[PDB]
């Protein structure tokens, strides 16, 4: 986890402890528009990330830059507003380091959300998708948070990602959707990460498509990845706030005006998601 | 932009001018062994990159190190006889350092040329190729231009490649080939950047093949990239200086000795078309 | 080559000459579990990384860290122990230097060896691959061995990989597989390197198999590249130690434990055979 040491985690997760009240259990890292989700908190605290010990902060537009302590729907949570990316410049051991501290501040689940863009033809824009699977490009050529040392306080050197995006909640989650019996279907398939902040060419839409993904985005994967070095339960949730292009002769691109998706009932739509499937998300009392 | 500041940018743009009586429209970059171009210059004034104060060197090997300034078929360009490589030890933030400086400088077009390999077999050697597309690998994995923090005094955080190679600039193209009445067409296709200085194996040639590439080579994008973020025309071509192998059984390979392409007619025809083709690129004069 | 200049690999091959009596002319480079082949030689004299002036060491675990030197089946080999990988911090250029100092100690073939995972259906584990070719993941988006100013002390700035898996030393290892008349064939396919040291998902998988791959791993490639580089023969094999999953509905996933292959029969297979084949790699002597 180049950069860090386990006592600099120790240290700001104690921090957090002895600065909150609160032991959340679930950790949500918000992507983008889908933030209000902190609105819907109780007992919030709220934290800076730039006040927190070795806190990557968030540039200086980090406005939605806070950690949110509460309790939603039942379970005591831990938000991230406003995440960090390998496109503005953080190495991925500062961009995955909260999902560390949420660790040993006693998370046992994380789900994470980000809006991306539509692969699947079958996605129309505003949809929800389910990540059941991902392909870390990124990692391919590298680009792995878990380069370099590793800590067995945390985990193991190679662990298996096979699994990571958890059954059992995506069972829940594809159910509790039919229980709002909402109009549209919780959409589900493979999330693809590209880095880079500009947005893909037709010929690179192309290869993803071929290549499997349904969805692309520029993060999220990172955070997967690290939570399950961990043990943390995973699962999450991409908002497709566009529909990617494809050559022939077009007349649209993609631009971040899109992001009015995120925020638009779509980005509501997901909050009372995620604030019911709380009730779906297995207690640390080993229920019974 | 890592590395370099606004100021940077400006304080090398304005020395330039400074020094310079040429206010150039067209920067163009001259890929290996077609930087010949130079030649056709008019008012030619040659700068030494390292004499440019911020201007990343070209290494010892950097004999054809140089930013000439001048006319040619009738618009004030400024060139780039011999450009920076990822794969020499650039980061690419110093790769694509010209590109924001054209832009101060008054830049609005950027016609990019590089010697590429040959991956579809419909492409024979010495043929030219009209980039209509990329495919950003680098970029996929973390290696994108604009990893960092955005100026939007340059563009948008996240610019669209969708479009990138001017439409109408390759219609102009297509026809003035034609106006030649040129032996062999001009041939159009998806460019594929790959970093390593080695040469794709066989294995590897046919990923890229099947992932839709044309002509593979090691530069371009991080300067197609950049520019178009500025807002930037940006239009290119491809020598194809050595068909790509594939398994089956061969007999040959790949070497720099094919750069007699890049010399040969080959060189010298795509330096006439790209000087007729000053007489296709608009003025700043929205000519009316 | 950035880390490391010519004269750190000279006072490093220097050094180990005028500490050893053997001048080796084949190196090999051990994969997991197979390290077992140092047993083997004979006139032994081991050297710890660490020990040797420009050696990257291996970390605290780098308990199999270690350079031997001796004879084995005929010629005066160089074992490395335990290698380097991305992985685990490793710049390209510290993973790749023992090839450089084995080239100027005066190797001319580098045999490596490798676990990998099996993604051709048609492997089964505890099965022996032959690497006839590779596909360079990290390779495409930068992470290349060569990177950097390139010495023509050691090599060209564009060396071609078309060959690389030298074809006599393929021809003789089918051969004398069969001269062992061994039970199960000694497969033969491509092999693709991944760097993150977590384990392929089953979208992974996927893209993989279609890119062409049959084995997976973390490694070699880098070994590979630099050794052509300076002119050293190549050829190496894959210890396919588990079957890669895919999606559908599975029930297993990957584990490290899975190493037991790396030590069971397997191991010591691909160790009487790497031992034999020593027999079958030419003399310097040019043999008449
Ligand atoms: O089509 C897409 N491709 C790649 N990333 C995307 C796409 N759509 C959304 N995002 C992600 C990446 C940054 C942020 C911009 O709103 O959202
Ligand atoms: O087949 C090719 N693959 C990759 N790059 C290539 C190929 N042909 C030319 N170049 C580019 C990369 C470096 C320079 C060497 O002349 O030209
Ligand atoms: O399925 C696989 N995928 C990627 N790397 C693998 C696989 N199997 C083995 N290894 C390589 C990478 C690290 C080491 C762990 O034993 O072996």
């Amino acid at each position: 986890e180049n950069g860090y040491t386990y006592e600099d985690y120790k240290n700001t997760a104690e921090w957090l402890l002895s600065h909150t009240k609160h032991r959340p259990q679930v950790a949500i890292i918000c992507g983008s528009g889908l933030g209000g989700l902190t609105d819907k908190l109780t007992q919030a605290q709220i934290f800076d990330y730039s006040e927190i010990p070795n806190f990557p902060r968030s540039t200086v537009p980090g406005h939605a830059g806070r950690l949110v302590f509460g309790f939603l729907n039942g379970r005591a949570c831990v938000m991230m507003q406003g995440r960090f990316h390998m496109y503005e410049g953080y190495p991925l051991w500062k961009v995955t380091f909260p999902v560390r501290v949420f660790h040993l501040l006693g998370v046992d689940t994380l789900v994470v959300t980000n809006a991306a863009g539509g692969l699947n033809p079958k996605f129309e824009v505003g949809d929800i998708m389910l990540i059941r699977d991902h392909i870390n490009l990124p990692g391919f050529s590298g680009q792995n948070p878990l380069r370099g040392p590793n800590d067995e306080r945390f985990g193991d050197r190679f662990p298996a990602m096979s699994d990571a995006y958890d059954r059992t909640m995506r069972q829940r989650a594809l159910s509790t959707w039919k229980q709002m019996g909402e109009q549209r279907e919780l959409q589900e398939g493979t999330y693809v990460m590209v880095a880079g902040p500009s947005f893909e060419t037709v010929a690179e839409c192309r290869v993803l498509q071929k290549l499997g993904a349904d969805a692309v985005g520029m993060s999220t994967v990172p955070e997967v990845i690290v939570a399950r070095h961990c043990g943390l339960r995973v699962f999450g949730f991409s908002l497709i706030t566009n529909k990617v292009i494809m050559d022939y002769e077009s007349l649209e691109k993609a631009n971040h005006e899109e992001v009015l998706a995120a925020g638009k009932q779509a980005a509501q739509k997901l909050e009372q998601f995620v604030s019911i499937l709380m009730a779906s998300i297995p207690l640390p009392d080993k229920a019974s």
